[PDB]
């Protein structure tokens, strides 16, 4: 009748749909690129960076207090309101519709036939179905682990929002996300979306889209409703509903590691004990929500993997519930993808800390070292800037038995030590025992000539 209009109509919409639903994130703006500073008494050097972050998703998150408007089977606009989390719902009589689970106990009954897609009657459906499963299949069956996990370093909202996959207010109203402390050197952090599915019920992809209307439906209804090129209709074709844990990983470590050190920490408990890693778990405190629909702080992590468990099992003390879904423009079926933008300034890190040279000379024979380094610094344009520094006793004659302790602060670079031996009288002649530059910088640095004149001994040990 006109179900035909609603057709025509609905084929003649144009849109691409990078266009209609995209997000972007805020020019960058301006950071100190190359600086340096000093914290727990390490000098820490921290270079800065714009990049562009550029996610996609086919998995359209779902906002608690927006829930009511996402359902299997509802018709919704493509628009920037959808692309930022509140779609505009399109109410409007429907044809009936079928919605089929695909929880474990894999049936030929799994299917329903929702007479009026209403949230409310669609939300029915879904919990027969489900305390139908958990009647007659409950044990019966088991539910494979399927998830969707995501892990990153937190640098803006922006981005670990885009990044993480998750709503930027939601998670930081959880969380806290101190992004400051970490913008400059303060502090290190990343967070982790354990995103667990328990089942996702499907809704029948309808031929032609004036199938999902009554007939009391015209176009001018939908358009004067919501419809058109610059936000056209979708379904939500699929829902999936389970749980969340949210984990928040910050120490207060600068180490180039923290980072590996965490996507470690959350895989498993090998590098736990194993002791790789251990100054920074230390310097790291853990937190872990639970997100419901209408939190843990401790330094055990083994407390927040506990509470990750107890999430990816659904129960009728932890009930599932809507968490991402899957939209179909009306038009050609395909699926809306959320084209999104985020740009960010990531500051990274790198510790180091202060050196104790040791010299110490057994040998028969007299001796000389020559020891130099380069204190490295920053300009106001992040150039770096070598101060040259040279040992005092430097080329100074050294009889058996010497030491001394050479001092190197944190800052120290190309260091270079030589060792000559006097190999006849006055300075006759002489032998070179130790020749380095490019010394490693580390904790300690221990020289050590010995021997006789003839066979001398000499080693750096680090």
């Amino acid at each position: 009748k006109n179900a035909s209009d609603i057709n025509t109509g609905i084929a003649n919409l144009k849109y691409d749909s990078r266009d209609i639903l995209a997000v972007n994130g805020d020019k960058v703006e301006s950071f100190i690129p190359k600086e340096s500073i000093n914290s727990n008494g390490k000098f820490v050097v921290v270079e800065r960076e714009k990049k562009s972050l550029t996610t996609s998703p086919v998995d359209i998150l779902i906002i608690d207090s927006v829930v009511n408007r996402t359902y299997p089977g509802a018709v919704q606009l493509a628009n920037k309101a959808f692309a930022d989390n509140q779609p505009s719902l399109l109410v409007a009589k429907r044809k009936p519709l079928n919605i089929s689970i695909d929880l474990p106990g894999m049936r030929k009954e799994n299917t329903i036939t929702v007479q009026n897609p209403t949230y409310g009657n669609v939300a029915g459906a879904v919990d027969d179905l489900v305390s139908t499963w958990n009647e007659k299949y409950s044990t019966t069956h088991t539910l494979p682990a399927r998830m969707q996990y995501t892990e990153s370093m937190v640098y803006s909202k922006s981005q670990i929002a885009s990044a993480l996959n998750v709503n930027a207010k939601y998670l930081d109203n959880s969380l806290n996300i101190d992004f400051n402390a970490v913008a400059n050197g303060e502090k290190k952090v990343m967070v982790a979306a354990y995103k667990q599915i328990f089942y996702t019920v499907s809704a029948e992809l309808p031929n032609n889209p004036s199938d999902l209307f009554d007939n009391s439906v015209t176009f001018d209804e939908l358009t004067r409703k919501g419809v058109s090129n610059s936000a056209p209709p979708v379904m939500v074709s699929n829902v999936a509903y389970g749980r969340t844990v949210y984990v928040k990983l910050e120490t207060t470590s600068k180490s180039k590691d923290v980072q590996a050190a965490f996507k470690a920490l959350l895989k498993n408990n090998s590098v736990e004990t194993s002791g790789q890693y251990k100054d920074i778990f230390e310097e790291s405190t853990f937190t872990a929500v639970v997100l419901g629909g209408d939190k843990v702080v401790t330094k055990d992590f083994n407390e927040i993997r506990n509470i990750i468990k107890d999430n990816a099992e659904l129960s009728f003390k932890n009930p599932a519930y809507p968490i991402s879904y899957t939209s179909t423009f009306l038009k050609d079926n395909a699926t809306a993808a959320v084209h999104n933008n985020t740009d960010y300034i990531e500051t990274t890190t790198t510790e180091y800390s202060s050196a104790k040279m040791t010299l110490d000379h057994y040998g028969a024979y007299v001796a000389q070292f020559d020891v130099s380094w380069d204190e490295f610094t920053f300009d106001q344009n992040g150039k770096e800037v070598l101060t040259h520094k040279t040992w005092e006793g430097s080329g100074k004659d050294k009889t058996a038995h010497y030491s001394t302790v050479i001092p190197l602060p944190p800052n120290s670079k190309n260091i270079k030590i030589v060792a000559r031996e006097c190999t006849g009288l006055a300075w006759e002649w002489w032998r070179t025992i130790i020749n380095e530059q490019n010394v490693p910088l580390t904790n300690e640095i221990k020289v050590s000539i010995g021997g006789t004149t003839l066979y001398p001994t000499a080693t750096i040990s680090h």
